[PDB]
């Protein structure tokens, strides 16, 4: 076999990057300032985090183990937990002691026949009283929320259509369903998307099969009270180039960034309407909702060139690290028009940013908070000089928090400081009759200068001021997405306004 | 009640010394070189780590919660478990979210009536399936090897005679006995020490109750063919004292180091010899044996002055930190003889020395190899302009081991860079066929330049040169003792040579 290292090795690997692995547990953090005593509920994050050193060479951050932590407040006190996805890759691995999956969803690297090659390392979800980690190659892997022991890979009694399960699926306030989908649905290189959703009780409602003009990578999705929208980001698969040993995705010069609008229930697959965007990356999606005119409005991130900069074009053209920035975009989608060109979209603040969170009691309707994370490359921000050398690679990089108010205008940004770098945030309402945007914001900090991570407490009224910053004597390596449960929600999810 | 802080503060929790707090796995440790594969079997140390910010100000770090850590080896792989004991203060604690226990060994501080004041931070010893978390105020607490649970406190099936068991017992390599004892045997201050032992199938053997001179700490003793030796500490309990608030131990500067020899079996309590060495701290016993004339050869670390200097005499006189030096000495004893003052002793080495080793396989027998830690202030050994305001305070330093070969007089001295300080080492045998002090060292590192721990492999016949070096993502505190326990001893401990 290719030789196991004992070691971790490459940028991706160093400083702030390196695995530390641990799982178990360190009750009652310390806590600098005072976490309100009303704030009862978790917060679960997920990072990859490697379990063992690969056999591939600068095996990139997406394809890093999932670790799940959960910070569980009550009463001004925290606890944090924290354990592996008990995944077939990472179980198989385990028991060899050595790494045994190869690239990034290329199977054809692989040293050993796998059923299930997720990493579950993307999003960590709740829903009817388990937590699904997410990774858009799998079906999710079913945990519990108390323990984050795992139960395995869920199908949803028998009842999932798909071989894959998006790691973004949206949560209806209203209908309290999980509206979900998938792509690649029946496998490596298929263009096969299915759209399907799941009522409170747990009951399979839609599901709509539809063919992607490219077989290109869907990451988020946006639905609205009668639409969901899948925007295609430019990176295309080709199984012959991965049964050669080739990456998954490649980047495509040629192609417009694809916008899919489908009616939300009741559909065939040859509802689906293809728009066509200029030529870019699409981000997260913040939210989309229907106006008064019945018009879309897409609200996320949009870069004008490939973020996944390590999956170049063919000849290998693409940008340098640092280079491409996103921009909060709203596009306007008409699903009755015949135009499928859209236009350029308009920007709603000047910042590059990334990781943007709503209210999420107003989700697939009217919002008008979003928060997000910014990099703002203005000297002073960021001490590079000094976090760099110590920052690893592989991961971006966020240097603050924004509170954008879309009917004022307003912005207030949050910096945690020139060598405190920021993950992706979660909102919590204040209480139950909290207005839009009101209550608290946790993100989770790495601090270069302790080499630490912590855990920021802000209240909404000034999101410039932490309220409590909680101290952990570990490192948590960047992550991914994240998600509040709070104790009051008994389906886990907020009440809608 | 007294304020609870929810985060550290003071020297002795500051830097390297910042409690982590952690449990649970981290499987598959990162390895830079090489760890020989024919080593089976576990290295278990304890540290003293507060779980919860104490009430009392400066608290010495003997106070801190006893936190086990394994170190699982096989094949040449190597994989940590660490928990904390589950001591009636620490679920109490825990139970609370706050520190109950006041000051070191005074329980009229304490904030709740505690039956066991225990930290079992002292020591972790395998007898008999179990491994036994040591502290010399109370009873063993009993736990798992494989998975480190706590059963409980332990009292050898109802016949633990004493209220106080050492954190020092020694094995018999050759009638397989636990030797054992206990001072201030019937509660605080009281002058009974119980001497007891126990036989390997788990039958008390021994039990003689003796009186000491003064109450006085015998933190250590040593055992021989026909004899069992008591060295006193002079810091001295006054009861009284501690009813008004104050310490447990208090300096005496008028009384020799006592030492008294009671016969191993059969002895009443009137046949113990209180000599009389000459005034001084009695350190860590390496080994005792008798020589070919009868008398008693006493090797041990021996300081003139108060090493434990936070606790000075009546009128708070005492040294200052880093004055006091120990020095590796060797006492004869004659137990025949009436003349109760002894000779100063001879001296082994002239390094600043402490927590000695010998090969257990001939404990209590002549030993010709000796492991211990060194402290040398030798310009550049230790950089410590970078250092010292990493460390914390509260805790003693090593900046070496040594190997002292009694025969030949050599000393080979490993020293693992001049950012980097040690714990105490453990010495495992090559094989069961191996010579006397002939296999590997082990010895935890505490990495100021990383801020993380890592664990030394040695091989004795080159001490200078790592073999292996075992990369920890996390900070273990400075501890206290640890043990090795080969997978291929029955009941844990190694055959006689
Ligand atoms: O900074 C960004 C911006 C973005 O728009 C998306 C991502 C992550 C996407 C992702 C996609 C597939 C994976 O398997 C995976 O681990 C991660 C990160
Ligand atoms: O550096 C040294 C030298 C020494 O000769 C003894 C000790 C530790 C003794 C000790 C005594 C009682 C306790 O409760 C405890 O935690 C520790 C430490
Ligand atoms: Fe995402
Ligand atoms: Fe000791």
């Amino acid at each position: 076999l290719p030789p196991a290292p004992r070691y971790f090795q490459g940028e991706n690997t160093a400083g702030f990057m390196r695995p530390v692995r641990f799982e178990g547990d360190i009750t009652n953090l310390e806590v600098v300032g005072e976490i309100p005593k009303s704030i009862e509920g978790t917060f679960y994050r997920v990072m990859p985090e490697p379990h063992l050193p690969s056999f591939i060479p600068n095996d990139p951050w997406f394809n890093g183990d999932g670790n799940i932590s959960g910070f569980y407040f009550k009463d001004g006190h925290v606890d944090l937990k924290q354990r592996y996805v008990r995944t077939e890759k990472f179980v198989r691995e385990a028991e060899a002691r050595r790494s045994l999956l190869g690239k990034y969803r290329n199977r054809y690297t692989d040293l050993v026949e796998f059923k299930i090659r997720s990493t579950a390392n993307v999003n960590i979800v709740y829903w009817r009283g388990q937590l699904l980690a997410l990774k858009e190659d799998s079906p999710p892997y079913a945990m519990d929320p108390e323990t984050l022991e795992t139960f395995g890979v869920y199908d949803f009694d028998g009842q999932l259509p798909s071989l894959t399960f998006t790691a973004h699926p949206k949560f209806d306030p209203v209908t309290r369903e999980m509206v979900c989908f998938g792509y690649e649905a029946k496998g490596d290189g298929t263009r096969d998307i299915c759209y399907y959703s799941f009522g409170p009780d747990g009951k399979i409602a839609e599901t709509v099969w539809l063919v992607s003009p490219v077989c290109g990578m869907i990451h988020d999705f946006a639905v609205t009270e009668n639409f969901v929208i899948f925007p295609i980001i430019p990176l295309v698969c080709d199984v012959e180039r991965m049964k050669q040993g080739g990456d998954h995705w490649q980047w495509d010069y040629s192609i417009p960034m694809y916008i899919g609008v489908l009616p939300r229930r009741g559909a065939q697959g040859s509802d689906v309407k293809w728009f066509e965007a200029p030529h870019g990356f699409a981000g997260h999606v913040a939210n989309a909702f229907e106006d008064d005119k019945g018009h879309i409005q897409l609200q996320m991130a949009y870069a004008k060139d490939n973020v996944f900069f390590w999956w170049p074009d063919a000849n290998g053209k693409g940008p340098r690290p640092g280079e491409v920035e996103a921009h909060f975009a709203n596009f306007v989608l008409d699903y009755q028009s015949d135009k499928l060109p859209l236009a350029e979209p308009t920007y709603l603040v000047d910042d590059d940013m990334e990781f943007p969170r709503i209210d999420d009691r107003v989700a697939t309707r009217k919002h008008k908070h979003t928060f997000f994370c910014i990099f703002d490359r203005k000297p002073g921000v960021t001490d590079f000089e000094f976090v760099m050398p110590r920052a690893g690679g592989g991961a971006p990089m966020s240097n603050g928090l924004a509170h954008l108010n879309h009917e004022t205008g307003d912005i207030q940004r949050y910096l945690p400081g020139p060598r405190k770098l920021t993950g992706e945030c979660i909102f919590i309402p204040r209480n139950s009759e909290a207005a839009e945007g009101d209550g608290y914001v946790m993100v989770l900090l790495a601090n270069y200068e302790d080499m630490c991570s912590e855990l920021a407490v802000l209240d909404t009224k000034d999101l410039t001021n932490e309220v409590a910053l909680i101290k952990l004597p570990v490192r948590l390596r960047p992550g991914l997405h994240g998600n509040w449960v709070d104790k009051s929600d008994v389906d886990g999810h907020p009440a809608p306004l």
